[PDB]
């Protein structure tokens, strides 16, 4: 294949990147180093308008800003070239085609995206810049030196991301807000793996309708759906339940989305208010929580120096146990926060080790609240553009199965370690009072007979009867202790035993089985990626296109059945049977608590006729 | 391309999967269902002497046996065809070519060709064939159901895998423990990455030398090594250093190699020994342990009917801390192992997860001991051949830098959690002698009183006097608690703080870092062996190839520089800061056990006075 030239670099045309009206960008190398670059080509003022525009974006150094190195002329034609910074990944475009984030990013990765479009867009601000388009096809994706993705923008100076006065299409005014409009629909897009604003059929195929659900926006929507042809708008102002994003995080991304996806510009946030909002996300450090009684997990996003107070506050609002009630666990132990401690001096949480919350008043056990997604019907007739945009849908539903069978694992892992600890946390109270008892007991059972101690060396009779009510009111302490160590014991009424018996185990591997499955899908899909490009296959790559057609639906099948009738179900019994332990233990913790008042209250009046044993004497 | 074809299927080829002298195997397809298949074609008795061994194989019915389908006519010749399992991922000698694998198999892969050898092997002897020459290249991996490694056998019926008899090569005489020779050998080769029994340059090249160190090996030894031209050969009974299997699988496999690599078959093993002394290896569970003196991490392979006793002496052999000095530590907690106590129903583990030991005699830390592995030279002469094995040697050298990192990292946070958790469990001990003493001091403080409250009410000075001495030998343990409680406060001596001031952590990214400079040089040597399968390339290819080499060097001295100078160095920093800390601790402990006795012996001398102030009086 042919390939054009400059002094320093070269490039095949079959190796293109992308295309605009403007120019085209190939991917290239440095003909002395063999280093890759992008090379974006201009096809056709005056002559120097852009001559300077072309210096001003070379000055520009940022770390999410895709840099331009050089302006060169081509060697055929004196045509201006840039070389301009290659990223390897592609774009968040490319990131969102992924089978594995059509209900979403990850949520560590969409915190990268957010961080990186914003310190991107304010870079171009602070120096004048305006964005008019920002798209995941704008967003360059590269690896850090540390293996996190970098986002970078490029191509500054479409339909689904056009604001709605820019979607009609005079000169866009005059002065921007106009691109936070984008950057909303960009956000969504990354959070859900799907656009806001969403037509039946296609957004391009209706586009009246399409202008009609975005200018009919009632304030706060965040997202309009029309699922039936000609048919009403589900309006939303809260993400879909397929999203992955932690509610911790959902609580804060919302109230922005809803604020620059706001049609009338007059109450549009303005950008210094968006940098503020989404600052004030980004800074936020995030500790793990699980709901011990709930069956739930939650990530609390909280600054560094904000204390446990506020810490508090922020689990009541995720799980509505109030503070007072809030009882933390952390690694086999208690955990005792001091009001105004701060969040950077606790102690290190992940999703796997997080702090335990509990509460000695009744909860509803949740568990994971999930979208039920069947597999879309899979169409026999061969088509290769309609085939490979299937097989990307079956192959995002499985994934989307397999990442709720890793969560319902993750959630019963949990529990059953919470509740082996909680078990021990109980047994040391039993253990504390228990010696609690027998300290006074043995000062109770002493000064009932030092009374007579001296009888034998008229009203005393008024003291051994209500003392001898205290040993009789002890009693039925120990007789109702016995009765909870035995509950605590092996045979005990709260028994760990079900724990291992219920729901399903990382030896199961129901998530590699899954994994497999998926793996083939996957590989299937990529083949249709590539079938679709070329435009026709030969009779026998036709065939077996159509073998892996059925081949992608026998794996989904047997993926999803394996997730519903093994990790589901198990995962449902399990949660049931938790539902009655925890019943139980509150009763059990109730009930000890009672017996250890009682300790105090005999423990207190035997601490005062210690000293009424011994009058006055004469002298 | 052209293909040949039989009534049910038909291969390019082009894909061709491996060459004997016998037959070739290509991959192919089942033409009706499109399935892949192993095609196996003959080239050239009496006819049916083949014809009934091929049905012997189409009924062995194995899980680690590769599985004969049908024996079906080729087209274009009458000739026979074996239509066979294909095995997509390949053989042993696939995966031992990974640079990741340089140093042998990770352990959790190497247990299960442990384990499908042989039951492979197992199979055949239990239908009377012999396999002449198991090697890497025979034993086939799929992938299983669950996502783990399947190793299958075929070909059944090279130099460096014979045995000395038949690596001289009279018709093998006649009837094996030749195979367990070649077994030996690929089973050393798979932990280590390398062959057992190595001459200067290659075993080819000098077959006589091969056969003199094989011969000539004193008994015990496992390898043998000629490190410099017409050198000496370097025996060894162990593992070299830079084996990735834990020290408890090292001490239960290194056995079994020494006697299957054995040269006079007269005191070779058997069968049925080795396959009792390898299932008793397979049977096996692991019980992770981290030894937190000594900063090492084990394996302790027992079964699951063995006794904590048993357990204890498993972690003697490892540690040298005899049983009566082993305290267990688990989740935060003490753990108390009653000695029958069967492993099956011991707390589950992982590396991340282990039961820590610890003991109140002094220890030698010791942390990881790893191979020190420099960059080999890479020599400027362009050369298909030699730059991708060059290029798979120096990624080896940098996987492994990756791996140690990763173990260094791991051992660092094993450390911390093992300190944060026995700093709480000596504050417990603090916190219980610490009630112990106050409740003496109620009744000492009381009953040295009650004395006095008589006379008030000739000897007893002898009791005053010896008691006094008690409150003030109460009065020097006070302020010596109050020490202790002062080295456990933050500000003490015995602080954790240092632990997240030295070190690396995972915020660090180190590991990733490397592995991104990995993942660069991995994707230059798969090209370099896409290169070398190409016999020449195009004058631009070339001089990419050429750049990519120089840049192979810098991602390699960049990777080792960073693992040197970051992670090696700040690992020895926090080493030998813990060891001073350790030895605070035992010290402190010791001194706490010590006022924790004097407590005893105070309150015991005191619960004899108690009874000793009543005396018998006259009725
Ligand atoms: O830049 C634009 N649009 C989208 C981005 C095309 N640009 C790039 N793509 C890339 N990389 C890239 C683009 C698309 C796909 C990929 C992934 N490919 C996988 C297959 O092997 C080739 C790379 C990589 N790097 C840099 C650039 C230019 C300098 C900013 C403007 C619209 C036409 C110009
Ligand atoms: O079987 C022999 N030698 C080595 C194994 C060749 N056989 C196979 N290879 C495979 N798979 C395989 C062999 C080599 C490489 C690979 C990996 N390739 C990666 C690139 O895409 C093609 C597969 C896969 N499957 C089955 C078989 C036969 C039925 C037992 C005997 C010696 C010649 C016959």
């Amino acid at each position: 294949g042919s390939m054009q030239s400059t002094s320093n670099h070269l490039w095949l045309l079959s190796d293109i990147l992308g295309q605009g009206a403007t120019a085209n960008v190939f991917r290239g190398r440095h003909k002395k180093t063999g280093d890759l670059f992008a090379i974006k080509v201009f096809n056709n003022r005056p002559v120097d308008v852009q001559m300077r525009e072309f210096e001003v974006l070379k000055k520009l150094n940022h770390k999410n800003i895709v840099k331009l190195f050089a302006i060169e002329e081509e060697t055929t034609t004196r045509h201006k070239v840039l070389i301009m910074e290659f990223c390897p990944c592609g774009s968040l475009y490319t990131v969102l085609e992924e089978p594995s984030n059509a209900y979403g990013l990850p949520e560590s990765e969409f915190l990268i995206v957010l961080r990186d479009v914003v310190g991107g867009m304010n870079h171009l601000r602070e120096n004048g810049i305006v964005h008019r388009n920002i798209k995941p096809g704008n967003i360059m994706r590269v690896i850090g030196e540390d293996g996190q993705s970098v986002y970078k923008l490029t191509d500054f100076g479409t339909e689904e991301y056009l604001h709605p006065d820019m979607y009609e299409r005079v000169l866009r005014k005059d002065h921007a807000t106009v691109d936070l409009w984008s950057i909303g629909v960009t956000f969504y897009h990354a959070a859900t793996g799907s656009l806001p604003f969403r037509p039946f059929e296609g957004p391009r195929r209706n586009k009246e309708v399409m202008y009609k659900i975005i200018t009919g926006k009632p304030s706060g929507a965040i997202s309009g759906v029309q699922k039936a042809e000609n048919g009403p708008i589900d309006w939303s102002g809260d993400m879909p339940v397929s999203c992955s994003l932690s509610r911790g995080l959902q609580v804060l991304l919302t109230p922005v989305l809803a604020n620059i996806l706001e049609a009338d510009q007059e109450k549009c946030w303005g950008f210094d208010q968006f940098f503020a909002e989404t600052s004030d996300i980004l800074h936020r450090m995030v500790i793990h929580v699980f709901s011990l009684q709930q069956m739930t997990a939650h990530k609390i996003y909280i600054h560094s120096y904000n204390t446990a107070t506020i810490f508090h506050e922020l689990v009541y609002k995720q799980t509505k146990i109030i503070s007072s009630n809030q009882e933390l666990i952390y690694e086999g132990r208690r955990l005792v926060l001091e009001p105004g401690r701060l969040a950077q001096h606790f102690p290190k949480t992940t999703e796997e080790n997080p702090i335990f919350v509990v509460s000695r008043e009744p909860l509803n056990t949740i568990g994971l609240i999930y979208e039920k997604i069947s597999l879309p019907k899979v169409h026999p007739r061969y088509d290769l553009d309609g085939d490979a945009s299937m097989a990307k849908a079956i192959t995002g539903v499985v994934c989307y199965a397999c990442r709720i069978a890793s969560t319902l694992l993750l959630y019963q892992e949990l529990m059953r370690k919470g509740i082996r600890w909680l078990i021990e946390l109980i047994k040391d109270d039993y253990n504390e009072t228990v010696h609690k008892k027998t300290e006074v007991v043995i000062t109770l059972d002493f000064c009932i007979r030092n009374i007579e101690k001296t009888v034998k060396v008229m009203e005393i009779s008024d003291i051994h009867t209500k003392l001898l009510r205290l040993s009789s009111s002890q009693g039925t302490i120990e007789t109702s202790l016995q009765d909870i160590d035995s509950r605590l014991s092996p045979g005990g009424s709260l028994a760990d035993a079900w724990a291992h018996q219920e729901g399903t185990h990382p030896k199961d591997r129901n998530v590699e089985k899954l994994q497999v499955l998926l793996n083939c899908m996957t590989e299937i899909y990529y083949q249709f990626k590539k079938d679709k490009a070329e435009r026709r296959l030969a009779y026998n790559e036709e065939q077996i296109h159509k073998f892996d057609k059925q081949k992608l639906y026998y794996h989904a099948t047997k993926a999803m059945t394996h997730f519903t009738d093994e990790c589901v179900k198990k995962y449902e019994a399990f949660l049931n049977k938790s539902e009655e332990w925890i019943r139980k233990m509150l009763h059990l913790r109730k009930q000890l608590l009672s017996l250890t008042n009682q300790c105090f209250d005999i423990e207190e009046e035997v601490s005062k006729y210690q000293e009424y044993t011994n009058e006055l004497q004469e002298t």
